[PDB]
């Protein structure tokens, strides 16, 4: 015999009729860098935005060395000039942010797991308690002297990036650092026990503009059960991987055997509009994103 | 530039002239099933092995319901008769295994993260510090009341299972499973205590019989620092995977790129001899071997 199909067809459509279904209560969403990207932020872990070529001028013993902790650490100078370099220019988060604070209104999001540093799940309105940023944030920084830990806003880490000042904690002259992961450092204890917790509970998961290629990421799709269905909406098909019955194993769209995972290929704010017009929410949604940007721009 | 290259060659004796200078102190052996094929336990997540064709007398309502908690706990059955008929005959743990208790009496062994259920690091010698066992064990088994919690020893859970009487908790007279994780299952917090902690101190990673396919052990070889070693010793190349600098990356063992990462292709226990040879420790392993195994044969 088989496990039970929750979904009744592997599409879209599908997927929405299993959303209005009673089964369908815990939602997680997975996002990565294909959410930002029609708001303006280009993809920095791409090789199509040419970082390589972005980092020459910084003279770095070898350019994975932005990235680390022990590097940045000593000199932080290259990171803060890249980091003004490529500060966005606006923050309006996108449809699929909206479509998400959606799914936060309407009582059926669990938990955002997301790949992206531009705080735009924040400015959407999703809450602390909602998110886990796997690659930490900016919309927070501290002073990495372990006896301090000052705290400091983005506001006051945006003013040090753009007049080009090295940020230093007011307490103890120590660099502070923006909340993001560096190589060399480690997740919270949060990450791990919301990871645990949540995967247990997760009646759909929601993919949204991820490869799935960097870690965490990469492991968190094979937590779900095995009968949870999983949607992904992305550019690319992505998460596909010999295992017994296809266990430990990532998304199978496209075998004979395939039961519960959809891949909707193209732009995520074209899946999300595409999503909530199947679940009558487009009207919702489309009112949301109109005024909330434009409550954004009444503040320019 | 380029980071720096720890590794003189990209081999074997490359491999062992970097456990002999002074920067390989700390070694993580991470193993899976290829490590335990030649003492007779066959992989139960291979499809050669053909799991599927052993599960059809059970009469289960789908095959992957032998694996998952819920499953087990309503109708144990079929999973106690599966262990009697996958129970293995005897427990002589291999060459590959006593390579890796000669890094822990040297000194040289941080951790060995295991895939493997079947007890043969602890008969080798390694101890519950040395040891992070990725999918649980049989070694110790607990009942299933969270009031209750007692926990048995092996010789107790074998008795069961080959006396055919499903494990019933001697205090409260609950289903008692053993420490395996079961889908549904978490693993413990120490799995992600020691893993954050010990891949910050990595000098040398040793893949050992494992195709890297199965979370979390496919999450692991990442969290390594940038110029850390990585040995693959395995019948086949794995952990290979578009990313800037290959970073959030696999195995880069053919690349032009490639710098750290060695695959040597053949039998672990073949390997690890090699290994020891080059060592000038191939007679302390050969000696070591024969008395722990005329050790264990001494006791039937
Ligand atoms: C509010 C605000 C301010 C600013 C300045 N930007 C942004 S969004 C635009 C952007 O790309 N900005 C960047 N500013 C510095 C960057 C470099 C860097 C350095 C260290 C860790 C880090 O991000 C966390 C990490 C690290 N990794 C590891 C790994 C894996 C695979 C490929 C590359 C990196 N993934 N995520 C990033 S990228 N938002
Ligand atoms: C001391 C002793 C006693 C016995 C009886 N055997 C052994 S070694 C031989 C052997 O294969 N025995 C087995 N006995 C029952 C088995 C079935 C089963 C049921 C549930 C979870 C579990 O192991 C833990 C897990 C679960 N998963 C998940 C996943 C991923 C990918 C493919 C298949 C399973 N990986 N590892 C395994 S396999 N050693
Ligand atoms: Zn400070
Ligand atoms: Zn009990």
């Amino acid at each position: 015999g088989h496990m039970e199909r929750l979904l009744d067809e592997l599409t879209l459509e599908g997927v929405a009729r299993y959303m209005q279904s009673e089964r369908c209560r815990r939602v997680i969403c997975l996002v990565g860098a294909g959410i930002s990207t029609s708001a303006g932020i280009p993809d920095f872990r791409s090789p199509s935005t040419g970082l390589y070529d972005n980092l020459e001028k910084y003279h770095l013993p070898y350019p994975e060395a932005i990235f680390e902790i022990s590097y940045f650490k000593k000199h932080p100078e290259p990171f803060f000039a890249l980091a003004k370099e490529l500060y966005p220019g606006q923050f309006k988060p996108t449809i699929c942010h909206y479509f998400m604070r959606l799914l936060k209104d309407k009582g059926l999001l669990l938990r955002c797991y997301t790949q992206n540093i531009d705080t735009l799940e924040r400015i959407a309105g999703l809450e602390q308690e909602d998110l886990v940023e796997a690659h930490g944030t900016f919309y927070t920084s501290h002073c990495v002297s372990a006896s301090c830990r000052h705290e400091y806003p983005l506001s006051w880490m945006k003013e040090k990036i753009f007049s080009e000042v090295t940020p230093k904690c007011e307490d103890c002259q120590s660099l502070v650092k923006p909340d993001i992961v560096f190589f060399g450092e480690s997740l919270p204890a949060r990450f791990f026990s919301c990871m645990q917790s949540d995967f247990l509970k997760v009646d759909l998961l929601l993919v949204m503009g991820t490869s799935l290629q960097v870690q965490p990421f990469a492991s968190l799709i094979s937590k779900a059960p095995l009968s949870t269905p999983r949607l992904l909406i992305n550019k690319e098909k992505a998460g596909q991987s010999g295992m017994i019955m296809g266990l430990g194993g990532g998304m199978d769209f496209d075998s004979k055997k395939a039961y519960r995972d959809v891949a909707w290929l193209g732009e995520c704010d074209q899946g999300c509009l595409a999503l909530a017009e199947l679940l009558g929410w487009k009207k919702e949604l489309e009112d949301l994103v109109r005024r909330e940007h434009a409550s954004i721009d009444a503040q320019s």
